[PDB]
């Protein structure tokens, strides 16, 4: 009645040894984590990295929030210093449920947010803080520079750290050399009570990591991967407004909805509440949102595993709803295979299947285009164009393996699925450019099988 809570997600409790490498760890949870979409993985006793900051001398700039369940919100985008915040947040929450705030139950807090979003002449609106890692506001990990103390040494360096997170061996989105700060970069977040993170998944599909440093819990709901489309058939139904096209990554729409609806609608959602300490992680494709449960302070990241890199390829394939990349997918994998010799041998092996898939597709787009027409070709260095410079003109993809130009439509590039899309001219007065011949790619995964051995 009202709101029944989802099912509990998954809780996990490594020992200091599964701990020791979270790459390894994700991909043993994974198979049961993959069918609830997140989980929750509490440290080791002892794992407590050390947070230490002056909460008046970072200072944020606010965002405003106004919270109703179906309405459009933008997902990315006054000043308030971390105690600023802090007081206005604490006071908001008292003054809000007339408590002391430590007295407020979780169960109620949830009860009374799905309450409010549902009321229409409730026009509650909450502030918060997200941006990514910078100097006037930066990671709640320790990072090098200022002396740091021996226990802020010991995390220097960990798998668990979110700084270090994007950078190691297991991860592939490191030695992408394109600028995507955006994404491999940590984001932190200041929360107040009832301050919210609409549905969404993360771009690429790519897993993310979240931790709560300190502060009052943050409440999770998210679905699998394999219920994504479920997901969003039931949203187009009740929420159309989010699925009109829009004009680039600055301006995707999102939303506030109950969980109670999608499991109407037989989506199977979950629900965590992550404490101070905690981490959340989520899968490709898993669906999630939720809300603070008061004034608190989280640090995410985003990452992509060797298990990702399939989908990766399978989420590009974005083309058909003609939306943005924050990458080109196929330039990452052949930067790694650029790489070969440096690389995880595990890695390699990975980077090789999905080359060959690679390979094997552009073999044929390549053949279906020549018997279009398109006779004269030449070498392109794509990865040098400005990412707005080389975006398909139907379909919007970034271009890297290929495109079709034509002299009448200077610096217009289309894809090869979308050859007719160009200009009027006669295909003969096309262009195919290419990153690589065919030959100089069969070499690029040959160095990758003979690293993986
Ligand atoms: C408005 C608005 C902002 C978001 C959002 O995405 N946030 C705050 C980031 C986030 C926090 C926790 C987990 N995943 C993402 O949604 N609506
Ligand atoms: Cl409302
Ligand atoms: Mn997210
Ligand atoms: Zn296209």
């Amino acid at each position: 009645s009202m709101f029944l809570p989802p099912p509990e997600c998954p809780v996990f409790e490594p020992s200091w040894e599964e701990f020791a490498d979270p790459f390894a760890f994700i991909h043993k949870i994974r198979p049961i984590a993959e069918q609830t979409g997140i989980c929750k993985v509490r440290p080791p006793p002892d794992w407590q990295p050390p947070f230490a900051c002056d909460v008046d001398k970072l200072h944020f700039t606010p965002r405003i929030q106004r919270l109703n369940e179906l309405e459009a919100q933008t997902r990315v985008k006054r000043d308030y210093t971390l105690r600023t915040f802090g007081e206005m947040a604490d006071a908001f929450k008292s003054d809000y449920f007339n408590m002391p705030v430590h007295m407020v139950p979780t169960e109620l807090v949830e009860k009374e947010f799905w309450r409010l979003v549902s009321t229409i002449e409730e026009d509650v609106t909450v502030e918060y803080g997200a941006d990514i890692a910078s100097k006037e506001f930066g990671s709640g990990f320790p990072v090098r520079d200022i002396k740091l103390s021996p226990e802020e040494e010991e995390y220097l360096d960990s798998g668990w750290n979110l700084n270090n997170m994007p950078v190691m061996e297991q991860s592939v989105l490191a030695h992408i050399t394109a600028d995507i700060c955006g994404m491999k970069l940590p984001w932190l977040y200041v929360g107040m009570c009832f301050s919210s993170f609409c549905w969404h998944i993360e771009d690429h599909w790519s897993y993310s990591i979240n931790y709560l440093h300190w502060g009052e819990p943050k409440t999770w709901y998210g679905v699998p991967g394999y219920a994504a489309e479920q997901l969003e058939n039931v949203m187009k139904k009740l929420a159309p407004e989010l699925f009109v096209s829009q004009p680039d990554l600055l301006h995707q729409l999102v939303t506030i909805m109950n969980p109670n609806t999608l499991m109407t609608h037989e989506v199977p959602v979950y629900r965590t509440n992550q404490c101070a300490g905690e981490f959340v992680i989520t899968f490709p494709r898993a669906y999630h949102s939720g809300f603070n449960q008061g004034f608190n302070f989280a640090e995410a990241v985003n990452f992509c595993t060797v298990d990702w890199l399939p989908l990766g390829r399978q989420c590009v394939e974005y083309r058909l709803l003609h939306r943005y990349c924050v990458f080109s997918h196929d330039e990452m994998i052949c930067k790694m295979a650029s790489k070969a010799d440096v690389l995880d041998v595990v890695v390699a092996s990975t980077v090789q299947k999905d080359m060959a898939i690679m390979i094997e597709d552009e073999k044929a787009l390549r053949e279906t285009v020549r018997k279009l027409g398109v006779i004269d070709s030449e070498r392109m260095d794509f990865e040098l164009l400005p990412d707005d410079e080389r975006q398909c003109v139907k379909c919007k993809t970034t271009c890297f393996m290929s495109a079709i130009s034509c002299s009448c439509k200077p610096g217009l590039l289309v894809c090869l699925h979308h050859v007719k899309e160009l200009c009027s001219c006669p295909p003969y007065k096309y262009k195919l450019r290419y990153r690589y011949t065919l030959d100089d790619l069969y070499p690029m995964m040959n160095a990758l099988k003979l690293r993986a051995e």
